[PDB]
């Protein structure tokens, strides 16, 4: 089936250009793109006024198995539980694949 | 500033699979695609479960001149009037600069 394009746009609790907005998206970075199969991970600001979103992290992974794989690795489930779910307020999950 | 990644995810009034949803695809790609300024053009299938958008689209520009001019170009407009206002049931769009 191919290449999958795994991205998410979200907004955190803390205050815009803090210590720990800075810190949360030094730490995801380490952590996230350190995991076997994750390819082209990007830290991104969100730049449209219409929708309430600060922020997106996009990654590719070769394949539904990769992507998998990423999502129950422990580094992945230890970051999703002390970071993400504590320090997120509001998230979209948007997944894409080439047309076809 | 630097490079801005323009997407928008999408679902088409036209029923899935069909010859209307193919051609909205086809003649959106040819179109937007022949832009100056438009780089990387992807035509996408959205695949996660949780938000319900079937499709999107994905450009990167130079710069904000550059998007601007696009957005102003008269194929553009034509096609957002023409094509996109009476075809598209619903959308985000999401743009992205990098972090930084």
């Amino acid at each position: 089936q191919g290449m999958i394009r795994h991205t998410v746009v979200f907004t955190l609790k803390h205050a815009s250009h803090s210590l720990e907005e800075k810190r949360f998206l030094v730490d995801a970075k380490k952590i996230l793109s350190a995991i076997r199969g994750v390819t082209h991970f990007e830290q991104l600001r969100q730049i449209s006024p219409k929708i309430d979103y600060h922020f997106g992290f996009s990654m590719e992974f070769a394949d539904q198995a990769a992507y998998t794989r990423y999502n129950d690795h422990p580094d992945h489930v230890a970051f999703v539980r002390d970071r993400w779910v504590p320090e997120v307020e509001k998230f979209l999950e948007i997944d894409y694949v080439p047309l076809g």
